[PDB]
């Protein structure tokens, strides 16, 4: 057991293990309680997150051990993952602070594009890296379900991981409340950040939530005879007919100038019936990505056990499930 420390910042007191020096706050608490700080083990910039009230009430407790599982899982290039985990508690009965420490990318894709257009080199870099992790992400039947630049973390060098308007990069069909959704919500938001990226607009900066979906189908169309098919709502689909109809605009007189393998990738990821939009691995195997692409180095996860999502525990039992897996971490190589 390593000698920890104590240090405060902006008011909030961090017991760490010696082994990180010069804490300092980072990401203006969108990211929550997060210091970047010096790995001396390593020589590597790090980011500490101190997780908040892990274990106030069943929910948070829930939450943590949602949350460290999901880290401990990932383990992948382009998805943030865990470099260490651990508490100053001694014993279970002290356990109340959880600390996780992964690789500082220091950005948002925000920050380092700052709304200008990229070259179409740029993009494909970005946007594979992107799929490249979602498709991990997505092969371990998880659903991000928010991705945006936000959540994208990139350092100086577009080198990206994805961080496990708010409302310009969802899915359609999760703005109209259908019941069901698949993996490529996802994929939607990839396109509207790759329309971005081209064009240095956003894709759909809808004013209100209503107009957000405006936006949508004035570029995808209304559902067409098939997507409509599909819906078991007679009142939704009385909404969705009570729209004003529109036909879909071909990307090609939309994204002017671009590379025609990026307007057909984007045909393809920004479809509204969520059953035709491609998926991350199709869309990794796209020609866009001829220069990228790597079919023996796009890894997929292990099988993850989310059945702790249907279970009903009390407070404590949440906690020892969470200290087992503080216990349990194994650093990466
Ligand atoms: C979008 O990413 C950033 C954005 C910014 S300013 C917009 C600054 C820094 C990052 C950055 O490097 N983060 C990576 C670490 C994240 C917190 C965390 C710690 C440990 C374990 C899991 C998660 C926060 C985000």
């Amino acid at each position: 057991r390593p000698t920890f420390y104590r240090q405060e910042l902006n008011k909030t007191i961090w017991e760490v293990p010696e082994r990180y020096q010069n804490l300092s706050p980072v990401g203006s608490g969108a990211y929550g309680s997060v210091c970047a700080a010096f790995d001396t083990k390593t020589g590597l910039r790090v980011a500490v997150k101190k997780l908040s009230r892990p274990f106030q009430s069943i929910i948070h407790a829930k939450r943590t051990y949602r949350e460290l599982r999901l880290l401990k899982h990932m383990k992948h290039e382009n998805v943030i993952g865990l470099l260490d985990v651990f508490t100053p508690a001694r014993s279970l009965e002290e356990f109340n602070d959880v600390y996780l420490v992964t690789h500082l990318m220091g950005a948002d894709l925000n920050n380092i594009v700052k709304s200008q257009k990229l070259t179409d080199d740029h993009v494909q870099f970005l946007i594979y890296q992107i799929l490249r992790g979602l498709k991990y992400i997505h092969s371990a039947d998880i659903i991000h379900r928010d991705l945006k630049p936000s959540n994208l973390a990139v350092n100086e060098d577009s080198e990206l991981k994805i961080l496990d308007a708010t409302r310009w990069y969802r899915a359609p069909e999760i703005m109209l409340n259908w019941m069901h959704y698949n993996q490529t919500v996802d994929i939607w938001s990839v396109g509207c950040i790759m329309a971005e990226l081209l064009t240095g607009r956003t894709l759909f900066p809808g004013t209100d939530h209503i107009d957000q979906l405006k936006l949508i189908l004035r570029l995808v169309g209304t559902p067409g005879a098939e997507l409509l098919k599909k819906i078991s709502s007679e009142s939704a689909r009385n909404y969705i007919q009570s729209l004003t109809q529109m036909p879909k605009m071909n990307f090609a007189n939309v994204f002017i100038g671009a590379n025609p393998l990026a307007v057909d990738l984007l045909e393809k990821m920004l479809v509204l019936d969520s059953d035709k939009r491609i998926t991350a691995a199709q869309a990794l195997a796209h020609a866009y990505f001829a220069q990228y692409h790597d079919p023996d180095d796009e890894p997929v996860a292990d099988p993850y056990d989310q059945s702790f999502e249907s279970r009903d525990l009390l407070i404590d039992e949440w906690k020892s499930l969470t200290y087992d897996e503080v216990i349990s971490f194994v650093p990466p190589p």
